[PDB]
This record gives structure tokens, sequence and C-alpha cells, in this order.
């Protein structure tokens, strides 16, 4: 336990910090991005997979850029089908298919999108990055590339292709858009809670153990990685601070939570130190929409594991019926 | 590269070591077990899963003793499928039904046996151990539970329970039973390296980054755990050597290995220092059936992850054609 | 200086828990255990020893299980002496004769408990455990073997023998049944504070550095062994919280301090991370007997060692003058 | 003492490994790049320096881009002074004038080269990457970024602003061209080690504790960063281990060092784990040129330090005597 | 942040300790050491610096004990130049003549005090320590060298020589005794301090990340060298507390900060976990002189690096205008 | 197992590097000391020990210098009783009576000498150093203290003592001579290993994981403490390699042990990372009086514990029958 006692994280809201053109900025980004066609294209794969039907994705995310996916349709009778679009943790990529059979095995659809440029930490990736002409000094990841300006800052071309991902999935003709999930641990649930608030096709969030959320009070508090990356920074860029931070608030789950109005499941572990629960709690306590969150006192990163993926079936079977 | 170069561990073939009395104590073990009934039974589970069936299993292992399990059957029009016996790693159990996904998705039944005493580290489990009478002195863990005399030894129960758990597995109806496959990594691959040559029902063999094999050396090369749970003993109990490595050659993958007919695929992992490549090395050039290794020279104990995946689909597809 | 501050600690006396029926779970225990009977025997043993008889002994503790110990008697003219029982920490054993010579120097008889089914991490043992039949599901060492259930609780078995070893020890001629002291640190130190409520022939307390005080602030403050056992149980068995705790009241030092009425002397290491203040200031501050606590500002685990010892030594002659 | 003895390194002489085209792969990269003009520019600073002069440095390095530096001239009557070349190690950048007043002391200008994108781990710098077009998936920092394709890699812009830096010193009126020495430490050392083979203006080479050398020694034998980036990418993309290599052969210093003639000075640590013994000797032994090395048996990779300055100003007065 | 908030540092003025002879204390030692002739040496040397004129600095310290230096005046046409006293950091010693060319460069004269006894862990030494007869037990270091009475402390020695190398340096010719500099970081920051309030000659004070500090929430608070072998050498010398603070007393930052008037430029990291926060703001607090504080809140020891030296250079210009 | 198989260690014998003038060295030394009274001093102190009588002792080391010790006599029939000259461990002092009862309980007289300016890492000491006047620089630790001189070096001073000590023990009315026994752990095995080769007074050796032993291979293979003193002060001083080991060769075990004649029980642990076996075998092997030695495999820096204990008293009474 070396975060607030769990009396205070339940009522800690503490100051929120963003720019006055946050939502405009957003506004443009989209609207940008949307001049280019979507162009999803799905591709049937030969699998060994007998349960599933697995698709190879392309999609248009950030600028016309092409984007990898899979799409894994459980062999079910239903010609609607629920969709759960999946956003992936630090250093992973899209893997293979039968990487992602949870959902699928459930009776869902699954989206999963490939992260731009990482791919290369925990599982394989195949989508590269496409940066705005000069890449600037950076510390070694991404938390830190493009980040002296929110245009040239990794996670606006991330959070762009994510929500594009969503349009992708309601593309699929067998998709039901009434009960399209947008789902993430780690960076993917700071990723899926951008997309709760700039997406208008999303129904329902899952949001475990969220990684990209109160950045200021996260840089102060562990040492841990991925979080550790923008201080080392900071340590070298001693003239950066307030650009740094003045970037980052842009794209802060907190402040993208103030905004999401969509029936929302949170996860947090007490003991993470890799997203502490401070973090955590301030975008919980700031989302804006109908809310649940699942505490896990003895947990640190892992959260509520398999017990948690028991929890959002629950959940969303509730809701949608 | 901690260990011998690739070149030497393709031709490392150790003094093996074994009592006289090996064979003679397998036979007794499991002739004594079989004069209780197995008495398999398979109640189906309320579940969300759609694509796959699920079942509580109770089956009766060492001693008549109960042994829980999943099985999960894919909902397909096939009315033989073939069928993979999964055990598990070091400290975990087995879990939820949805946590062993893969092999269902690919057209396999899958049989989970839980393992007696563990299901507290990683996965929850739901399998007691029962003891011969007193449980000695011992180091934390599994690894020491009764290792002053073979006849006490954890692991002689372990696998007599996996003996009888591919038994289990062939009394389900819907399993073919010339196609029945015997998997694990880890602890997993040690028992399964065990049924490859204790059992009579296994058709073929899949061994990852095995665990249990070539103790003497293990304990030499590497102070990670599980093998430092036999050299902190040792460092205690002085006057026990001799006894300890005894005890521990009627359990050596190594010593089974050499018994076994059956095609396998093995994994190795380089830089795995959790289960050195010369221990692996060891069991697998001593292996008496036809046999493959995948050798992933920068991985450590992750070994092939989700590329060996894709290997054991292929292997086994095209052993079975 | 990880924990509260001094002044804190010594106004610390957290609320407690315990269940109603704590007192008669304790007294039905040792009910069902006095009807085996204690036949302690003492066996003089061949030794190098010369200033010291030492006896191999074997006595009767929970349900008619038979401890091993020592008892070490000093070569002194007086016809009746003092004696000090003396409890073991985690992972130690009776060890050798000559092992525990502090108290036999000093003019006192010395009874040395061996610790059932441990001796096997710095100081070997011979004392096996006897479970109640199934040996659940348990993360790797004593703290959580048989945790679902206090009846089930190995600390229950050790508890009870702790009990009977004041009677064994009594129950030799020479011994002074008007001054017996009951010692330990660490796991000793546990095991000793629950003896002091639960024995009639206890006379006086030592009580360093204890072990098993306080379980819920433990696992919440420190990441050490052996407390980290419990911790890692309840990120596995997410659905036991509340199972775990409630046996463990049963168990808890503070609990047992509550209840006793001898003279004691605590010591507390002001930097320990293994055995936290606050858990023995706990223990301390509801201890119901006359008491006095050293305190060790600049120590970790280790306490005031032989400081602590000359401490001990002056204390009793005091007491029993 | 982790590496070969010191006898063995001595002579340690691996088979090199480099494709066909090595030798035209950069005389392209050269020829591309000296298409367009150097554009050097020297502006005068502002700066409470009294025995130096401190120029910003701006110049065209890998296709037209414009590359920082920093030029430091000592205030000396002599007219033409000579001149080191000044490369900076992992994760550094030009920082300030005042970083680097080693050499002017000496007597000698220095011209200190910006590393594109780095920048932001121990000093700061002003210099951003650009690279040709998209970024591939990668492993956090440098090591990897385009490894796929030496055309895409990141060290082929370094090595070629590397070049071009050189030709921008000499273009200072008072820089003795008779007198151009190339120096760095680490990946400093690695540069200077490419433009010894490359440029043609270079006279002396000082390479210390030299990194980018026999990269698939390097990788199996240390996990230290920034080595362990590669191998962190290897452990994912186990596919891609051939292509990895055979782009890794384009840019290690063992096979300039086969092509380089000039003089050189180098140092090497034996206990040095960043950068490997082995892997310097291999470069050193391969040194076509005129060549001493200082052996420090006791340093990690700190190396000679202050030992190795003195034995480096020693070295260049003789050689230019 | 392991420290106070910055808001609460910023009033932290914790109660003060010192004995009623502190000012008599180093009235005498200062007044004992004074009866030796200072005999300063200035001996030019062969130097291969040409910017630089290098002397070999002899002095008389504590008790006619003679102390070692450098001193480098820069080649400029000034008659006096302005001087900085340069105090070492711990394990550290004089080095050679080009390790200090800061000072120089930016056109101070720069007295480099080798520090008596260290000079072997980042830097070679060339002074000895000369103990006041017996050298008592001790744990490894200085720290606790003679810590059993303020007249044998080590830093009783260590200060006496920083207060005559001033008095040594303002014997040199070319020095302008209206602008002698007092500098140092960490152990050099504390023995500056100490010059501060003891010396008669000094006209400002550079005090960075300063060492030797509020000793008693030091050695609460962190467990990094060198702050740890005082806590040590506690750990075993149980009975030795309120001595060990009383002579530390005498040598702490704090209580020579009171007594400072000359003006300072001090700094402090506010993730320094080798000289923490608040014992730095303890000090700087209690600073009785006109005074400034630069805080680098991401940096931990290294401080402000070399943005600090460039606020160190345009303090000190505008001071002295 | 980090160091040499053990059938090379059985045959270890490196070239023994000594100067020619070893002998002579140690005759002027042992002369020199011996021009001042030993002035024995053995002075009975109030105890609370009952069956030891405990004396606090005093005697003249090298060159005059008073040295403390305990003598501990247990209290028995026999006139003139067994002796053993103690050695203590690195950071350790003489502690209290108590810490010592291990012989006197076996029946044997116990002399343990203080260890000269040491006493403050795990047992409190009372003894200072009193240096060859200036205490040069030096690395934290004893180690290094004088080390650039065999005259000043510390453990000249030390092994003067010891051999001292053997002739205050024989001093003793109730000691038997022809029954006096060195001993010693670690630095008090390298102390007794001198001794062994230097008084003319001892008649048997116990030698345990012996420390100041064959320096120059200590320092390659273990970067662990004490031995990595030695290595940090070369790593900075790194004129003066020769010098270092020049003055160490004086002090070698190795050395000692080619000249030593008595009989002689060693220990050492395979995994021994303190002081490695390829050292301690080294000194073994080189051992010129009738030897065994006790090999512990899977034992560290422990050895043998209770085990050797039990080893040492059966040896001895053999040896003396
Ligand atoms: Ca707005
Ligand atoms: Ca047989
Ligand atoms: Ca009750
Ligand atoms: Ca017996
Ligand atoms: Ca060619
Ligand atoms: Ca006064
Ligand atoms: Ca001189
Ligand atoms: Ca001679």
């Amino acid at each position: 336990f070396f975060d607030l006692p769990l009396e205070e994280l339940k009522k800690y809201r503490p100051e929120r910090y963003e720019e006055k053109d946050f939502d405009e900025f957003w506004e443009e980004t989209l609207a940008e991005s949307e001049k280019f066609p979507l162009d999803p294209v799905f591709e049937r794969m030969e699998s060994h997979l007998k349960t599933v039907e697995a698709y190879d994705v392309t999609f248009s995310g950030y600028r016309g850029q092409r984007i990898k996916g899979w799409l894994l349709v459980p062999k079910l009778e239903e010609e609607k089908l629920p969709c759960v679009v999946q956003y992936i943790g630090y250093n992973g990529g899209r893997g293979f298919p039968h990487d992602w059979l949870f959902w699928p095995s459930m009776g869902y659809i699954c989206f999963v999108m490939d992260t731009r440029g990482q791919g290369s930490g925990w599982l394989k990736g195949d989508t590269p990055d496409y940066p705005e002409g000069p890449v600037d000094p950076q510390y070694p990841g991404f938390m830190t590339r493009g980040i002296l300006d929110p245009r040239t800052y990794y996670y606006r071309r991330v959070f762009t292709d994510a929500v594009r991902a969503v349009e992708a999935a309601a593309s699929f003709p067998q998709v039901d858009q009434e009960r399209i999930v947008i789902a993430g641990g780690s960076q993917g649930g700071g990723i899926a809670l951008a997309v709760s608030a700039l997406s208008k096709k999303a129904k329902a969030l899952l949001c475990d153990v969220p990684f990209l959320c109160h950045f200021r009070r996260a840089v102060q508090l562990v040492d841990t990685h991925p979080y550790a990356e923008i201080t080392n920074f900071l340590k070298t860029h001693r003239d950066k601070e307030e650009i740094v931070f003045r970037t980052l608030s842009y794209f802060d789950g907190v402040n993208f939570a103030a905004r999401a109005k969509i029936p929302a499941l949170f996860s947090v572990g007490l003991m993470d130190n890799i997203c502490p629960p401070s973090t955590v709690f301030a975008a919980y306590n700031y989302y804006a929409g109908p809310k649940e969150i699942r505490i896990y006192p003895y947990n640190n990163h892992e959260g509520g594991g398999s017990f948690q993926a028991v929890e959002q079936v629950k959940f969303l079977k509730k809701l949608f019926e």
C-alpha cells in the first residue's frame, strides 16, 4: 500500500488542468482525419482455428495512414453479434489471431487494433508509425515521442486510429451496432478512455488498470516504466517542464473521463506501481457516465486477472438485456 | 547465454543415474492406484461460453484421491474429436474454464488437470494434496515435500494423477482415443514427460521448456526458483545430499525420456534461467521416440510463446494425417 | 523509518477484530489435545558438551502427535533451577544441542521446542507436521497451510504443541516451577505470546521482534517474507479475503496479548521490515500483564541482539528476587 | 572478469560477417548525401566563457538534414590550430558549450556533433531525427529503429552526419587540416570508428570503450543496455533474426576497423559489461592502421577516465611532431 | 517524491540541536591550527594545458598538517582575477589539473582542495589523514571515523583544512580578495557551508545538493551511502546513540548555516535520495545571509547539472557588479 | 557453482608470488614487537554467567599497542585445560563474553581476540588501531588501509596482534600449552593461517571459509565485499596496481600456508562468493602440515555451520588423544 488510503482514493478529485482549446484540438484532429476514406478491408485468412473465423484488417486511422488489426468472428448462427474493440498494452501489438480468443468464445465479435510503431516488447506488431516530419530529441520509448507539441505527440495519432477502429468494426455486416464495446487494460485502457469521449459509436467501456492518467501525479509517485520515460526526459530537459505537461494535458484520461457518457466498468489494483491507484481513481471519479469499479486490494498491475474477465462478461450481459 | 554453447547442447548426453528398481517402483505405484476405481465424473456447467461446452471434472488419481479438472468441448459437427491433456505450471491450478480456450478453438477437446496442493501463485486451484501420514521437515514449496523417500515424495502423487487423467480423458464419449495428446510447459512439461513413459493411452507429447529434468545439474547452474528450493534444503540438511538425489532420480524427466516411445515436439529457450537449456537438451537427447525441438536462442523462460503454439498445431495436424 | 513515528507507536491501539467464539475455539483445542497423555520422555545423550547435560526430548503436542526437543541442564549444585522454554524462528528447527548454550550458561535449564514441519531454512529440524486430512491449495510455506479454516490452520497445531511443551518442561524433576519462562523471537515471539495467554504454567514472557501480530496491517505495510505468503495467496484467491482474515484472527498475537497476565519483556526494531514496529506495538500496547519494551531505533529485524540478551538476564534476575 | 582471458582477447579475431555490397552501400549513401550542399554555418555566441570563443554550428548531414553542434576555439596566438571532432555517447547530445572544455584547454579547436533524435538521457540535445517515411515497429530506443533494412536504419543517418561533420570542421579557417582528430567513447567510439573508414579528411582516431561492435557476440554476452534493446526486439520478432543481423553487419565497427588506415589510440575496460572487452578487442585486432590500446583491467565502462585523457594528449602530441 | 512536499519543505525549520560550547569549540580549533604557519607553496607544473597555468599547491591545514591542491590560473590580461575555492565530493580527491577546467574557462582562478585520506572512490587524491592518536572502532569510511568525541572526529580536521585553504588562495598575488567564492556539491557543499560560517575571507557561497546536514533526519529517511555509515555504526554500538549525535551536532551544516552571513546560491534535487531535500532545505531555511535556491523537481543527486553551472556564473557576475 | 569444478579445485596449485624478503619482513616485524613486554592482564568480571568464569583481557600486540579480549574458563575439575584462540570476522569485535560460549561448553578455555579498529558492523569492539603516522588515501574499510607499503599495511598490525595473542593465552596458568588451538572463519581464518606460520606456540589450526587468500584471483572472480574494496581502489588508482599486489603478497594466506606445519582442519563452501572456493583451495593445497578439508557443495559463505562445529570438536579430540 504505497498510495492514498482507500477511503481517500474514493473521494480523490484533484483539480483538473487542461488548455481552453482542448475540445477544438480534438475536433480539428478528427475532422482532418475524416477527410480520408476509412476504406476498411476484411480479408478472410487461412487458419487452423475451427470455432472462429479470422480476418486480416486494414483501415485508415490518423491522416489516412493504414493500420492493421484482426477480426475474430465466432461461428454462431445469430445474424448480428455484439462486438468488443480491443486495444493493446504498452510494447504489444496484434500478435496472432489465436492470442485474442476470449471474447469470441463468449459470443462477441472481436476487433483487435494493432498499435503503430510498437509491437516489439511482449507481442509482435505489424503497423508502423508515420511522424509529422522531424522526430525531435526523445527518451527511448513512445511516451516522449513528439512531446514538445500536442500536434506532433505520438498519442494524437494512436487515439485517432482508435476512434477510427470503432468505425471500422461498425462497418462489418455481422456487427450489432447497438452492442459495440471498447476495451483495454493499461495503455489499452487509456486508449479506450480517450475513445469513450471522442467516439460516437461506442456503447460501453471496459477500462482496466488504466495508463495515461493524471501524468503529473504518476511521475512524482512511481519510478517504474513507462511513466519513468517522462521523468527521465524532464531530468535532462530541465527548461521543458511546463511545455511537457501542457502537451500531456491533451491526452490525459482524467480530462477525457470528465467528457465520457457511456456506461463503464473499471478495475484497479491497490498495490499497482505501474498505474498507481490514485491516477486510476482520479479518472474513475471524474468519469461522467454510469460507472462501476472493481477494487483488488492485494493485486499489483495484474489487477483482477481472470476474475475481472468474469466480471466483465456479467456486466455486459446485464447492461445489454 | 549462461549455459553450454548450442553445438555442445546438441550433443549433451550426460551419464544417467537411476536406481536398479526404477521400473519396479513405477509398476507398483501404478498398480496400487489402479485398485481404486477411476470413477470419472463430468458435469456440464452453466457458463457464458458460447463456442465451447464446459464440464467440471473429478477423477481418482493417486490412491483413490479425488482430483479436479476442466473439460472443454468445442461445438463442432464431428462426432469424435482429438484431445489435449493439459498439465499446469508451478504454483498454478485449473483456474476458470475460459483460461484454456486455445485447444478447443483449434478443434480439440481439452482436459485440464488441476495440480494437487498448489493453485495459489498465479492461477487458482481447487485440489488438495493428501500426504502419506507425516509431512517431514521441508523448505517452503513442493520440491522438497517428502523428498527423503521416493514413496512419500510429492511428485509420485502428481505423476500418478497425471497418468490417471489420460484414462479419464479417454473415458469421455466424444474423445477420439487414437488422437490423445499430452501437453505441458515448465512443471507441466516435466509431468507430461513422466506420462509419456508411464501411460499406454497417450499418442503424442508437447513438451515446452521442461522442468523436473537433470536435477543435479539444475541445482548447480541456477539460483532461481523453483530449483533453489532443493539447494536451500541441502544448505541446511548437509547430511542428506545422497538421499535427496537418490529420491529425485525416480522423478527425473531424463530417465523417463529414455523410456518414452511416442512422437514429441519439444521447445527450449537458450536464455532460460528457470529451466536451463542443458537440462532440457539432456531430456530431449535421451528421448527415445520420434522427436523434434524448436530452439529459441534469445528467449528466457517464455520460450517460443505464441510462435510455438503455431508450431504445435502444425505438428499435430501433420502427425495425425 | 518506514512506519508510524515513535510517539504514535506508543499510543497505537488499533480496533481489535476477533470472532465471538475465540475463547471457546482455544478451550476446545486444548481440551481435545489433553485427552492424549503428555508422555514426556527425556533421554540423556552422548555429547562432547562438558558444562551442560543434554537430553533428547519427546512429548505429545497437538492431538497426541509426538514433538521433538532438547533439554540442556547446566552442571550446577542447585537442586531446583529456573527454566527457559525456547521457541524457534521461521524455517528453523531444534538443530543441535550446542546451538542453545546461552540460557544454560546463565544457570537456566533450557527446553528447546522443535517446530513441526519446518527445520529446513537456517537450522535443521526433526519433527513432522500431521495435517487434518486434506492439505488444501496453498502458497509455498507455512503461513497459508490450512488457512481456509481455523480448525485446519497450521498454527493451531504449533500453538498447541507450544502449550504442551511448558507442561513437559515442568515435568522435569530439577525444574523450579515458580521460575518457568517462555521465550522467543520473530515466529518464536508469536508462539510465546499465544502461550502467555493459553498456558497456566508460564511465569514470565520474553518476546522479541514478534511475528504473527496484526496480520491485516502487516500485509499492507511490507512485501517481505514470511508475511508476503499471505498477500501472494490473496492475489490469487481473490474470493477468499474475508475467510483468510477470519481464520488469522484466531492466531493473532494482539488478541492473545489482550488476555495475557504474566510479566513480559518485549523488544522492537524501528527499522524492522520483517516484523514492522506497528504490529509489535499493537501487541505490546494490548498486553494485559506487567510489561516493559526495549526499543532499538536504528535496528532492523536483528533487534537488540546481544544487548537485548543482557537486558533479558537482568530482567529475570530482578523479577524472580 | 566475465569475458575471455586477456591472453585470448589479444588474439581474438572472430570470423567477420558482411554482405558483398558493404562498400557500395556506403559509397551510394555518401554520394547521395554529397548532392546537397554542406552549407556549414558558424555563429559566434554570447557566453561567459573567457578563454574560449564558442560558436553555434549547423551543417547538412544525411540527405541535407540540418545537424547542430558547438565549435570551441581556444584564444591562442597560433593562426592554425589542431582540431578534435567529438562524437557523443548514447542518450546524450551537445549540451552547453562549457560541457566540452577539455580539448580547447589543451590548445585544440573542438567540434562537438549533436546526435540526431537523442539528447534526453544524460545531456540535452537540439537535433531531430528525420526518418525514411514509415517508422517500423521497434523496441524503445535507437538500436532497433529501422533495423529491418539497412537503408532505413537509424545509424546510417548518424554515420553520414558524422562523416559530414569532419567536412564542416575542416571548413573553419583557423583549423589545421593536417591535424584533424576524430574522437569518441561508447556510442561516440563506434561512430568515430565508422568515420575512420569513410572519411578522407580524418588524420587520427581516439576510440574509447567502443559500442556498435561485434553485435552477435555483444547480445549473447551481456543483458545490459543499450545492446539489450536488440535482444528484446529478437525475443518478440522471432522470425526476424537473420534480417536483424544482416542489417547490423553494415554498421559493425569490426567491419569498418578492417578498412581504416589512420593512426588510432583505443581503450578498453576488462570489467566493462556495457561494451564487453571481446567486442572492443575484435574491432581493435582488425583495425588496419597503426594502433595502440590502453588496457584497464579493473575498470568497468568508465574505462581509463582522466588517466586515459592524459594518454590521448601525449599520443597526439607525439603523432603530430 | 519520497520527502516532504515542496510547500512544506519551503517552511521546514526543525528545532536545532547544538551544545552550548559550539562556538568555543570552533574558536579553539581554529586558534590552535593558526599557531602553525600557513606556509602556502605554489609550484608551476609542466602541463599540456595551453589556456591555463597549473600550480601544485601545499598549505598547512589542521594542526600544521600539509594538504595538497591545484591552482588553475586562466591566461588573461587582467592583473587581479576572481577566485573559486573548490571542495570535493565524498571519496574524491584533487585528481589532475584538467579535471577542474570550468571556472578557469569562465575567467576565475580556481583553488582545488584535496580531501585528506579519501581520493580512492571516483577521483584519485594525494593527501593523507593524520589522526589524533588512536583510531577507534569504526564502520568502513569517513563518517564514523573518531565519531565518539568531536575533538577526534574526521570532519574537524577537514573543516579546518577548508578554512585554511581560503587563506592560501588569498595569498596568491593575482587573486582579487574582494571576489573569493567558496564552492562545493554534496560533501563539498557541506564543507563549504562550514567555511561560510568560520572563514573571514570568503565573499560568496555556492552550495549544491549539500551533504553533512540534519544528520538525525538524514539517517531515518534514507538507507543510501554515505549517511548509512552512521546508521550501521549505531546498529552495532547500541549504547552510543546520544554520544554519536552530540558529536555530529558540531559538524552539522544547519548549525553553520544559522551563523553564515555571506550571499549564497543553493541547489536541491527533490528526488535526491543521497542528500534528501528536507536536510538541504533545513540548512537553506536557517541560512542567515542573502540567499537563493534553484529547485530541480525531477532530479536525483545529479541536481541541476550543467544548468546549475550556468546559474552559478550568472549569479556571481550579478553579485560582483 | 561459479568457480572451478571440484576435480580442478582439488588439483589447483597456482604459481605463488612473493618477494625475496618475505621471511625477513616477518622476522623483523615480530622481533620489533617482542622488544615491548607482553604485559598480559586478566581481570575477572562480574557476570551473570554461571558455568564459565569470564576475564577481561589486555595484552601488547603490534609495537606495544594494547589489545582487548575475553577469556572464558569453563568451571571444571581438570587443573589444565585445552585452549582455543579465536579470531573474528570482518567488521566484528569481541562483543560480550556470552557471544563465545561454544568452546567453553566443550571444555576448552577460549581466548577471544578483539580486532583493532573494527567492531562496528555486526558485533561491537573496543580496540582502536594506531597507524604508522600518515593514514594515506584509501577506499572505505580495512583492506586498502596503508596498502601502498607493507610496513604501513593494516594487516601487518593485525597479524602481529594475533601472534602475540597466542603468547597471552599461553601465559594463563590453567591453559595446557600442549593443546593450544588457533581458530577462525573468514577474516578470522586468514588471520589464523598467518599465525599457523608465524607462531611457535600453536598446536592445531581450525580454518573455515578463509579470507585474505589468493588476492589477485579473488579480485578477478567476485565483486562482493570485502575483496571489492581492493578492486575499487584499483579502479581509481590506475597507476598503483603493481604496488598494491606487491604489498598484498606479504599478507596472502597461500604464502603462509606453504610454511605452516601444524595439523589443520579446513572448510569450504562451493557456492561461497565472499571467499571463493579457488582461493580457499589454493591455500589448502599449499598447506604444508597434516591437513583435512570439509567440503560443503551447496553452501555459500555460511559454510558448514553447526555441522562444521561438530567436525571440529571430533577432529581435536582425536588429534590430542
Ligand atoms: Ca474550448
Ligand atoms: Ca529394474
Ligand atoms: Ca466467547
Ligand atoms: Ca532418543
Ligand atoms: Ca563490394
Ligand atoms: Ca557558547
Ligand atoms: Ca610539487
Ligand atoms: Ca628470504
